[PDB]
């Protein structure tokens, strides 16, 4: 898990700067998909153009070689293949393409590229969505909403997540309450509830509660509830080795746990966003893509990433008599899914109403 810090230090900086953009939408994006598909695309580029990538996804080339690196994804690759989650590459079918590029997408990173005739830019909108909808089963429909004119190269990162609890909840204990989307204000929400021993704790330096509880999958989903007013300090304060030393521990104590329904998606342009992180040449005239192609100009002029995520309800505990604490998931919280191997990023989210 060589490339693992630099996956938790990629996500962190993707989720500022989302959080940054604005504090009133929920956030939720997989870091992983994300880095994956820019390391699988860095394949095609070189010089400049392919040294931006690597840097903006949190690698000092200086120190870590690129052979690692790629053996990292990788590795990650073959230990995450229910989650469902695909790349398409569309380009022009008009360009000359490498087949080393095409060979090291389907056979090193297990991904997907399609020629397009980007002419007709509303039937190439219409294969790039049908393509999504068709991996997703029809969760993810109508994704790319518009296309540049000059369109000749698409990428597509999408992935769907439905998460199956180790210890599930009892539908019949799902029930209305409030959700606080400010200290003086509340919305109405489905929320799941149990009495349990979990791995729950309160943080002094995050200041929030920190809850830990596996699904099926050796992965693990970690929340946090910030203290009132703290959210903010909490987002700061996040490090991974906070992370690592919360999946070390294994210690459980009783709660009474109240946990919403979550149903909630996060749709970003990848050129805007990784933009902002140093990524900027790929996306421009002068990139340098010969891998792909090697004659013809080309250039990455549109890059989305959705993902979506499904909490709900989906072995005895000994529960002691003690009065056990009430942790209500009921104002904004952060949480991520880490892949119990690897220690990777899977999600990161924030949800600032669960109804939004």
């Amino acid at each position: 898990n060589k490339i693992t810090p630099n996956l938790a230090e990629f996500a962190f900086s993707l989720y500022r700067q989302l959080a940054h953009q604005s504090n009133s939408t929920n956030i939720f994006f997989s870091p992983v998909s994300i880095a994956t598909a820019f390391a699988m695309l860095s394949l095609g580029t070189k010089a400049d153009t392919h040294d931006e990538i690597l840097e903006g996804l949190n690698f000092n080339l200086t120190e870590i070689p690129e052979a690692q690196i790629h053996e990292g994804f990788q590795e990650l690759l073959r230990t995450l293949n229910q989650l469902t989650t695909g790349n398409g590459l569309f380009l022009s079918e008009g360009l000359k393409l490498v087949d080393k590029f095409l060979e090291d997408v389907k056979k090193l990173y297990h991904s997907e590229a399609f020629t397009v005739n980007f002419g007709d830019t509303e039937e190439a909108k219409k294969q790039i969505n049908d393509y999504v909808e068709k991996g997703t089963q029809g969760k993810i429909v109508d994704l790319v909403k518009e296309l540049d004119r000059d369109t000749v190269f698409a990428l597509v990162n999408y992935i769907f997540f439905k998460c199956k609890w180790e210890r599930p909840f009892e539908v019949k204990d799902t029930e209305e309450e409030d959700f606080h989307v400010d200290q003086v204000t509340t919305v109405k929400v489905p929320m799941m509830k149990r009495l349990g021993m979990f791995n729950i704790q309160h943080c002094k330096k995050l200041s929030s509660w920190v809850l830990l509880m596996k699904y099926l999958g050796n992965a693990t989903a970690i929340f946090f509830l910030p203290d009132e007013g703290k959210l903010q300090h909490l987002e700061n304060e996040l490090t991974h080795d906070i992370i690592t030393k919360f999946l070390e521990n294994e210690d459980r104590r009783s709660a009474s746990l109240h946990l919403p329904k979550l149903s909630i998606t996060g749709t970003y342009d990848l050129k805007s966003v990784l933009g902002q992180l140093g990524i900027t040449k790929v996306f421009s005239n002068g990139a340098d893509l010969s891998g792909v192609t090697e004659e013809a100009p080309l250039k990455l002029s549109k890059a989305v990433h959705k993902a979506v995520l499904t909490i709900d309800e989906k072995f005895l505990e000994a529960i002691p008599m003690s009065i056990p604490p009430e942790v209500k998931f009921n104002k904004p919280f952060v949480f991520l899914m880490i892949e119990q191997n690897t220690k990777s990023p899977l999600f990161m989210g924030k949800v600032v109403n669960p109804t939004q």
